[PDB]
């Protein structure tokens, strides 16, 4: 009996390979599963953890009627609880059961009912665990609902396309109707998918949903959505507030369609799906709408001279798709243009709903890293104050990067408290600048303001090791460049300043020419009744070829050294210690405790 | 292109069966694939290379053209990892083991998790599977953090996965650039070996002529460079330089690590065979032991354990 069970399991069995094939599935799993499915209910999604014997790490193991997708809705809830999978398996089985709920035969007349096991990896929190096993059934539904009613949304389509190609009763008023309804053929003609249907009457600024024409998840979701269509837009895509636990990726696009039956009553079709992805690459121009005003603007890029057309067209070809309905030619111009104008671009649209930030970086392609994905990120988290981010990574051998980010807002803003204004804009999009900044880079930049020649800023980008590069920062290389420029043959310059705590002064010390042992400085800087606590050497090459030292010093000087009342003294008494350190690494005094009156009345 | 769209479409027929392999994914993965070798391909020859994404290594292929002037290399290496330096890399290796006189990329990356290039090798032809594998891994280390690397050499250690999970972040980023990943595995012993207050020296001797390099490590508290050199001058070597560095341990202990890189006195003899050298080091190594802890006192007497190879 066990035994039959265990092989369709396995004959679906994918990679998230085949080895270890009955390590996977004991019949103790068997065991499990089907004392679940042991009383059953129509509809229901039975869920159980297996928390897995001697050998099998834990599996769960589900019994529900066979729907659309259930496995991939499955493995979704996995990777967004993280809950690490080793297998998967979705044996479906003909089964014929009592009127009481116990299953009467199994096979591969009746009904048709999915079988599904995974085991777990050990390394799994028990309480993600049991919080994916509650979720499960009510997404199973969710996932059945939309089995159902799916022809039932494809014709809800077809219908709405029909009226609008032939919009005679008045109803839609706009001049894009016939455009409207071949842009709905080509979405139905595998270029997006039906999560539910529910139209909705708009008055008084307020949307209330008409229950009856409810399909698919919006049937046991109470999620009215408000108005989404101003008087003009025929047409208005929104972004879905709630995860379709159904595919991975942005969370579900809702179309919304603007009807006018009476001169006091607004209807607006609202489809909530999802896009596909032989969709969201389809060549720009077979998009209706957007084959339109794409044309549109390309008028006025043909008109400036200067302009070229398919240049800026190659500029846009790549701008991502969902973005494209929310753009007018009128705010084509601008898009063109911000990009016309080595730099980081972005751009922000807010949303319709304002529950999400549309945003849209450029960067050079050998710029990007999932960390500087990161710092972006959290630039954009921060300066938008969102709370949940998501990215989509887009590179080719194009040189410019490309990633949309949407910025998921805490539910009740409005579209105002979207500061979307190109100000703001800007702003952090060199946030974004220097996030890709090298250390190199910034020197350079850094430098721009500086005086120095152009050769010597060319030898001194590469000529700075990289211990340098990672030990400092790239406004550091200014000051250092300038000082190591300043050096001649067996020189030394003391620079002291005070480091960011208590009695504590950090010492640079530029060597320029020679290299010299730690043992022999330190007795000259003991000799100054400092106590020095640590060093930290570099060696460059500078730009006449001439090898220079650094070594930073964090020192503290003795208890009983008195303090600085003012900046003033201090800074007197940093250039007596460099007058007389220069003298003592010079020869020009003899290393006893007597320097450390320097130190204590103050003398030369 | 008239035929290209044909097998085009062929494949992606297959494509949309496979409930799992999306489109306009391997769509993408597709367009970069130049132009030149479009033709040889069937469907499926695509599919080939469809079904080759249903399986965190590197994989390479090679193909020498019907003409032999060029190379079509093909890689597989995880998203995350890939940055235009390693494609530097992997162009010199593959310019390198091949003796390319040019080479040439089409970057191609997705959501997918490998990302995908094809190098064409322009030649002024060993594509066996043999050679074909070897360079693999030149890429397959060339991807190699360092993290992931040192995790990798302690592959073959027997420390613990615990202590391995917690050096892998524990170790600064200094440490990183200023190291190797193969070094991690001898400074994770030595520092799993230390006590608290400890020290440990090890006394080797680096790439050039009379200059050692001397790493002491400290086990529990920091120590200023003012009162360890005038016991290590003591020693009648001259300290040319420190480098220091801190970290936490696998169970919080703060270590300290000073790396010394020093010459004797020209005065000190040198060693008559690496025998003469081993045992000079360990009595130096016991004798600053002896310093640290306070068994001695400080003065150029020490030094005869230099000269005239005394305890």
């Amino acid at each position: 009996m066990i035994r039959r069970l265990s092989v369709a399991f396995l004959s679906t069995y994918r990679g998230p390979a085949v080895a270890a094939h009955d390590d996977l599935v004991s019949d103790d799993l068997v065991a499990a599963h089907y004392r679940l499915a042991s009383m059953r209910a129509p509809g229901e999604t039975k869920a159980a953890v297996y928390p897995g014997d001697a050998g099998s790490g834990a599996a769960l193991q589900i019994v529900t009627d066979q729907a659309p997708m259930l496995v991939d809705s499955v493995t979704v809830l996995l990777h967004r609880h993280g809950i690490a999978y080793t297998a998967i398996m979705n044996p479906v089985f003909r089964v014929r059961r009592g009127l009481d709920g116990e299953l009467l035969d199994v096979r591969p007349d009746g009904a048709d009912e999915c079988w599904i096991l995974v085991p777990i990896t050990a390394a799994a929190d028990g309480e993600a665990l049991t919080e994916a096993t509650r979720l499960v059934p009510g997404i199973l539904a969710e996932a059945r609902q939309i089995g159902l009613d799916s022809g039932a949304m494809i014709a809800a389509l077809h219908g709405l396309a029909n009226d609008l190609a032939t919009d005679l009763e008045g109803h839609f008023p706009n001049a894009e109707r016939k455009e409207v309804a071949a842009l709905l053929r080509w979405l139905a003609d595998g270029h997006f998918v039906l999560l539910g249907y529910q139209q909705c009457v708009v008055g008084d600024g307020n949307a209330e949903v008409d229950p009856a024409s409810r399909l698919g998840v919006l049937r046991l979701r109470n999620d009215v959505l408000p108005p989404l269509t101003d008087s003009d837009d025929l047409l208005v895509l929104a972004q879905a507030t709630m995860p379709s636990y159904l595919r991975y990726g942005a969370y579900p696009y809702i179309v919304v369609v603007r009807e006018s039956p009476g001169a006091s009553r607004v209807i607006e079709h609202r489809f909530v799906g999802l896009f596909t992805v032989a969709a969201m690459n389809a060549n720009a121009l077979e998009i209706p709408l957007i084959s339109r005003r794409v044309e549109e603007a390309l008028a006025m890029a043909h008109r400036d001279p200067s302009h070229p057309g398919q240049l800026l067209r190659d500029i846009i070809q790549t701008i991502p798709r969902p973005e494209l309905f929310a753009l007018s030619s009128k705010q084509l111009l601008e898009m063109a243009l911000a990009v016309v104008d080595r730099r980081t671009l972005l751009f922000l649209r807010a949303d319709h709903l304002a529950h999400f930030v549309s945003c849209l970086v450029y960067l050079p392609r050998d710029r990007y890293t999932t960390a500087v994905r990161l710092e972006m990120q959290d630039i954009l988290v921060r300066e938008l104050g969102g709370a949940g981010i998501d990215y989509s990574a887009r590179v080719s051998e194009s040189p410019w990067a490309v990633v949309h980010f949407t910025v998921r807002l805490p539910e009740g803003t409005a579209a105002d408290s979207v500061d979307t204004s190109l100000e703001n804009e800007s702003r952090i999009q060199d946030l974004l600048t220097e996030a890709t900044r090298n250390w190199g880079d910034r020197m350079i930049s850094a430098a721009a303001a500086a005086s120095i020649s152009p050769a010597a800023l060319e030898h001194y980008a590469h000529a700075f090791p990289e211990d340098y590069k990672q030990a400092f920062a790239p406004q550091d290389a200014i000051a250092d460049i300038s000082l190591i420029e300043a050096l001649q043959d067996d020189s030394v310059k003391l620079v002291l300043a005070d480091t960011a705590e208590d009695r504590v002064w950090k010492l640079t010390w530029y060597l320029g020419g020679h290299s010299a042992s730690l043992s022999e400085l330190l007795p000259m800087l003991q000799s100054m009744g400092v106590v020095v606590l640590e060093e930290r050497p570099f060696t460059l090459r500078r730009t006449d070829g001439l090898p220079v030292w650094i070594y930073q010093f964090k020192i503290s000087p003795h208890p009983s050294i008195p303090h600085a009342p003012d900046a003033e003294a201090q800074r007197d008494t940093a250039q007596r210690f460099a007058d007389a350190v220069t003298a003592i690494w010079h020869g020009r005094v003899e290393i006893d405790r007597f320097n450390e009156l320097v130190m204590r009345a103050g003398l030369t």
